[PDB]
């Protein structure tokens, strides 16, 4: 099974296995189940931000999410990634849709990390081409005719699909930790849109960390955001 | 007066007020009486690396100080800037000796800041010229023909002398919080080269941020390091 | 006199004084009479963006504006800015009025510095504030409530008024050259927009670089965009 | 056959295909034979530097290399590599040696590259692990106790060896040009050391940008420096 980290805009609330009963932004380590979450104030069909950040000094795993001219949502978690994650990861952005649904639209992404010992890896990305060569798409993800990224089905039309899976990882491995290093730390920022006709969208957007050779699990869909097997 | 977030790297141990009995890297909000300590393992002599961050989401500043080869002290505070600094603040360096001395060298020194509402201020300073027409050099402080700042008086023959105050400020203001502001944050190194002919070497080297015009506090000298009026 | 390097978006064509007879980019060494100009395709009421670069190795200045959609222009002039300038410069933006008008209103404005011997600035505008501490404003120049920078009076109402002179230098000098350097670059990037009721707007916008005590030069109104004394 | 841009460091001078009669750089388009040298000032047994930039609206790709306390070496070349190299490529740095030896020591790589239409891609290595998952070895390449990639075969008593060649490209696909683009750059920093026992060494290193399925070409030993596979 694949390490994971993420960070979850949950939209729809499966509170059998742990989720509150409304949309919220979580902090998941290793499990669906956030360590800890907030109350999001969801706006279908505005642009919204996510920006997440972490440096190992200070062992906090935080994240906001706001649109233009509302109030934002924030959330943290206290946690030493250097014992959950291993050295060498891959970056990613994953989206699901089960029997409710939502656009999951990308319409950028930027990330940059950090290690003193100082290296540093940066990428940032406002179009996204017909062709990403430095992205593995995985799933239905896909790019589209406005260089935005769609990580679950939709038509051209404009309407989205239900049990759709897809992520992106940046092609390059990142190396957010080692014996030597004094320092690690990371930023993560995208923008991202989430249109519905339901009265009650589904499921979620993440920004998640994983083992290199991560790959949607199998049953991953819907409620389990792409990231996990299980409900554990 | 003026009002004083710093992380300082207090060499000499001033019990009276409030210092552990030991050198230690502290987190100062407003008093010398640091809010958070640890213990540092000084090393007279070596060239030493201080890292600084913040961010408003997290509401955790850390600093982390090491020596290549030894292990590496870490100290961190919990505390909200946006209601302790004003929205435009000024950056720098400060160091003092009092009845001990030490050499306060910078080596180097680099600020990133950014307030997301991007707006963004970036300096990197490897060598410290002649005339650092970008800083604002207060006290003793001066640069040096091999291209360090150095903080407190040292002779022609380069030996520390007592009874000196310097800092450096970076020039521009820096734009640390407003009101739509989604995140703010900060990060800061410095390098940094403390000789002494003395058994106990003091007094020690901070990085401070103030209000836009900060200036060095008359009797700030020895054990308050050039940025409180008294030991409150 | 002050020493200016710039570069003109120059909308008004002031043929008795060099330029070409229509809308022009320009490189300006010293002089208003451009050392190089393309022609520039205005678009009045739409968003442009300029991106200027130099470094002293390739001895290139270059310059391209464009505006979503429609293609660019782009200008270059071979110089050896170290031979131009002095050592320390203070970088801006300026925009004139004379008998005929349009809005010189500034959106956005990034500016990076690299000198090796690594030192380095980088400043970076989305919004201005309503007190922006880390511009010095010049003439007319002043930010609005949208969080623009207006670089020309424009009444309450926001329509442009003419015989004005407006500038904004960021506040702190920058180092771009030194003796024992090996290279010194620099990019600016910013974005603008033009509105005008004049049938023949005027008089244009510039990114200029400048001894740090610049000012706006008396009579640099107009055909002179706020940089020279006169149309030598 | 490999679509080549690259920046050699030529240590070894081989008159009978197009290098001049010393230690030389040069700027290499799809071919062996630089279309632009400088003699290099050589100096065996201390660490180098060299610079390299290029943006799309100048169309001047440059490269200076240089020691410290020395006289630096410049070279440039105007040429618009759009209709040079494909839209995706892979950087890296390669090095050879043939009858004549050197250690092809790098100690530290960085690359910037930017496409506004803002999209970006920055990587720094001031360390090389053990295990560079975001490093693609090729031929002799490997990195070594110390932190440094070594392109070229050397024992751990320190001694070179002939006929070796080593290549390491950066493991993302880089994007370096699009049809909508208006302004492409990319900037690459590393930083090299080359020893020899030989009173003339060779054959020297480089930086370079392919196809990003780029592998070393057969009989691209000594003199063709790991990229050509003969010498038109
Ligand atoms: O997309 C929203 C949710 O739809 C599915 O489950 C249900 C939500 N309401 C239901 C009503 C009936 C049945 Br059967 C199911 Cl599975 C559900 C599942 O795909 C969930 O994982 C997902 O979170
Ligand atoms: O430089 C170290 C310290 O030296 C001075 O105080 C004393 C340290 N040991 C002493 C012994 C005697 C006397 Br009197 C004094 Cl003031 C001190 C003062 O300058 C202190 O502020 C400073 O921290
Ligand atoms: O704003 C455009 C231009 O208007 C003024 O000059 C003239 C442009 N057309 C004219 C017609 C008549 C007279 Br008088 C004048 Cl000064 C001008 C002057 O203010 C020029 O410096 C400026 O470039
Ligand atoms: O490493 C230096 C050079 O060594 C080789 O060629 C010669 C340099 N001096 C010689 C003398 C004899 C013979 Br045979 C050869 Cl191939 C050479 C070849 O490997 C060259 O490509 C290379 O540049
Ligand atoms: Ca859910
Ligand atoms: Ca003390
Ligand atoms: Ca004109
Ligand atoms: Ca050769
Ligand atoms: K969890
Ligand atoms: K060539
Ligand atoms: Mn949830
Ligand atoms: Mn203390
Ligand atoms: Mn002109
Ligand atoms: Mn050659």
């Amino acid at each position: 099974a694949d390490t994971i980290v993420a960070v979850e805009l949950d939209s729809y609330p499966n509170t059998d296995i742990g989720d509150p009963n409304y949309p919220h932004i979580g902090i998941d380590i290793k499990s669906i189940r956030s360590k800890s979450t907030a109350r999001w104030n969801m706006q279908t069909g505005k642009v919204g931000t996510v920006h997440i950040s972490y440096n190992s000094v200070a062992k906090r795993l935080s994240a906001v999410v706001s649109y233009s001219g509302s109030s934002s949502t924030t959330v943290s978690y206290d946690v030493d990634l250097n014992n959950v994650l291993p050295e060498w990861v891959r970056v990613g952005l994953s989206a699901t849709t089960g029997l409710y649904k939502e656009t999951n639209t990308i319409l950028s992404w930027s990330f940059t990390s950090k290690l003193k010992t100082e290296n540093s890896l940066h990428f940032s990305f406002h179009k996204f081409s017909q062709n990403p060569k430095d992205l593995i798409l995985q799933g239905d993800a896909f790019t589209d005719s406005d260089g935005n990224l769609q990580l679950t089905k939709v038509s051209s039309s404009g309407d989205p699909q239900g049990s759709s899976v897809g992520r992106a990882l940046f092609y390059a491995p990142v190396h957010i930790w080692e014996k030597s290093a004094v320092v690690a730390s990371f930023d993560a920022t995208f923008t991202f849109l989430i249109k519905s006709p339901d009265r009650e969208p589904a499921d979620g957007i993440t920004f998640f960390i994983a083992n290199t050779d991560t790959s949607i699990p199998s049953g991953s869909g819907g409620r389990l955001l792409g990231l996990f097997p299980d409900a554990n």
